[PDB]
């Protein structure tokens, strides 16, 4: 349903200098967008993006991107798979920057790769508005894992861009999903080698620099200069936003697991073990405390809201499409019977019933 639009300015590219793009499906009738960030991890130097180049050259490459996408989840125009946003503009900008979207760089003679992440963002909110946005009323950025994190490097950004560019009446709202991390200490200490096993605080302090990565502006005030890693956070950059922020977040993220190096797939698990998931969920849950809208379960598993099922899941007896309702109502203290605060508080993973089992 979703049809591909490569970036009109040329030089808005993926990391192998070939242009950028995004899939639209338009819905004249409404006056919402919905523009989701893509995931797929990242890569924070050279000898380790090539390996990227040649197994997920599709996530640094738009050569090879099909002409047109299925919208899933919350980019679904179907009731029955997505009851929120059914009716809403759809976009999904493919990941092909492998910078978290914080990247505002070019490839040139000293650089093999382009980090255009953020440039991304602007310039496809920038192509979009002689589509249809300029007539939007609410424009969500959404992001899954990777697109969530970059949901919170960017949505001030859009916000004042969209400013910038004389349209206050566009409200810009995030919804971060499954890209709150923590800095935490790993269960098994590894060297910061390959994307998968290395320290999140590592990852991030060496991508920064390698992208020459941008953070919103209070933000870098705060940690100022060699520092800006700290943003990368969503317990740290989340309190320096002034766009409305959805947060959505397994307690037990399977990614954060991985970068803590946890493997649970074995019967044993030692009480060493036990009390590191234990309190790794309980430092999560506390991190959300002061995010006022927000949807935690006490799961195993890895992003959300663009798989088909995202309307399975419960916390305290409320879908996730449900508690996106009522954040848009407190948009439009607490509602009657509409919660959007839904942090689960049980300490073990599938200790809620309503878990993905698969
Ligand atoms: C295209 O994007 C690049 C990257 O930011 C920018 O420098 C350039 O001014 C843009 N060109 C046009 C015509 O918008
Ligand atoms: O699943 C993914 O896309 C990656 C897993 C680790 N990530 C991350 C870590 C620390 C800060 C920000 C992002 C994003």
């Amino acid at each position: 349903d979703l049809r591909l639009h490569l970036l009109l300015n040329t030089s808005v590219t993926c990391n192998d200098g070939s242009p950028a793009g995004y899939y639209l499906k338009e819905s004249r009738g409404s006056r919402r967008w919905l523009l989701f960030l893509e995931g797929g991890w990242y890569c924070f130097n050279r000898e380790n993006c090539d390996s990227r180049y040649d197994t997920m050259r599709r996530l640094m490459s738009s050569r090879d991107w099909p002409r047109t996408r299925t919208g899933t989840g919350i980019l679904s125009s179907q009731p029955e798979e997505n009851p929120y946003w059914w009716n809403a503009n759809m976009v999904f900008i493919p990941y092909c920057s492998s910078d978290v979207w914080s990247g505002a760089s070019s490839k040139s003679e000293k650089n093999e790769y382009a980090f255009m992440g953020a440039l991304i963002i602007q310039e496809v909110v920038r192509e979009l508005l002689g589509r249809g946005l300029s007539g939007a009323k609410v424009l969500l950025l959404a992001g899954s894992s990777a697109g969530g994190t970059g949901v919170l490097l960017n949505v001030d950004r859009v916000a004042e861009q969209l400013e910038k560019l004389g349209y206050p009446a566009i409200q810009v709202r995030g919804l971060a999903d499954s890209g709150w991390f923590l800095d935490n200490k790993q269960y098994r200490h590894t060297d910061c080698v390959d994307t998968i096993t290395c320290a999140p605080t590592e990852a991030i302090r060496r991508g920064i620099r390698y992208w020459n990565g941008v953070v919103p502006e209070r933000c870098r005030r705060q940690f100022q200069e060699g520092e800006e890693w700290n943003c990368f956070f969503g317990y740290k950059v989340y309190p320096t936003l002034r766009s409305p922020v959805f947060v959505v977040q397994w307690l037990f993220d399977e990614a954060q697991l991985t970068v803590d190096n946890v493997h649970l797939t074995g019967q044993p698990v030692q009480e060493g073990l036990r009390l590191y998931i234990q309190n790794l969920g309980r430092e999560l849950r506390h991190t959300l405390k002061d995010v006022p809208a927000s949807f935690a379960p006490a799961c195993l598993s890895h992003e959300i809201i663009i798989r088909s099922h995202w309307t399975d899941v419960q916390v305290k007896g409320t879908s996730l499409p449900r508690a996106l309702h009522c954040w848009d109502r407190s948009l439009h203290t607490p509602l009657k019977g509409c919660p959007v605060h839904l942090v689960d508080s049980c300490p073990w993973p599938h200790c809620n019933p309503s878990c993905p089992t698969g």
